[PDB]
């Protein structure tokens, strides 16, 4: 039992760049820089035409332009255009 | 009759984190620190996919990323997950 | 003509408040603050449940957080519950 | 292979003005200021009914709030209404 105040798969990292294309297949591409160093590009697992889609979208964006450090785990498999698909984001105050 | 830059169930709160995880049965699990130091973890009243739950999904994430303390009113009962259930927020400038 | 960088029914405000209330007849309820002093209380032209409420639910919460001016106009009727409409929005960095 | 937190059609501007008017023809009327000095009003591809549309509102919405420059692309060709449309973004941290 922690201090009321204090926080507390996830893997700690920062939103780089998002790249915004809803007219190519790939939607939105997320670039995230891991804490030990390593940068890698990213899909959402969901549509951006479906909410869920939309509810990572955001917390994403919010989560670049706050210059935030967040948690994030993916579905585990590289896709035939060559990226893992993020499917759960954690952020904090 | 107060001054027109001075604003005036509701509880004042922070919102310390936010784990949006669309995949799982809780969807979005809102963590809150009320004003009298106890921390509170909470569901939103609306489904991600409805918009009503994605406006409220909005201003407290809003309210996570400016800092801002805000108030709060829920359903009033634990669910079967454990949690109650945020169904109004109040923010101002 | 003028410099490229500079801007230029729509009066300028400050949005000071907003209290989103999905489980009632308001929905959201905006309170604005017009530069010659008055406050007013006021709501969307469109449901939140369409994209368009979304839209103007989205640049206002926005203006408040980011603490800015800007410029809205309305409808211009009073309707059953005692508020005009808000229907444009604009801002600029 | 560059460093890791280094990032790298697309045209850099800065997002001086959004106007939301969703009771009219443009809907959405974006002002954009080039590199170069150029100053250019702009439409969205999408529809802001469509969530396309909501997503490229989002991020241009951000950007001007945060004054952060940021990349677009627009379809190439001036509408019935006087305006290109644009229809990719691209932001970094």
């Amino acid at each position: 039992d922690m201090h009321p105040s204090l926080i507390k798969m996830l893997r700690s990292c920062k939103i780089i760049a998002m790249k915004v294309m809803p007219d190519k297949v790939m939607q939105v591409m997320v670039t995230v820089l891991m804490h030990d160093g390593v940068c890698e590009e990213m899909l959402l697992k969901w549509n951006l035409l479906d909410n869920r889609g939309m509810a990572i979208y955001k917390v994403l964006m919010e989560a670049l332009c706050a210059k935030k450090d967040v948690k994030i785990s993916t579905v585990g498999k590289v896709g035939p255009l060559g990226c893992d698909y993020i499917n759960c984001v954690e952020i904090s105050m």
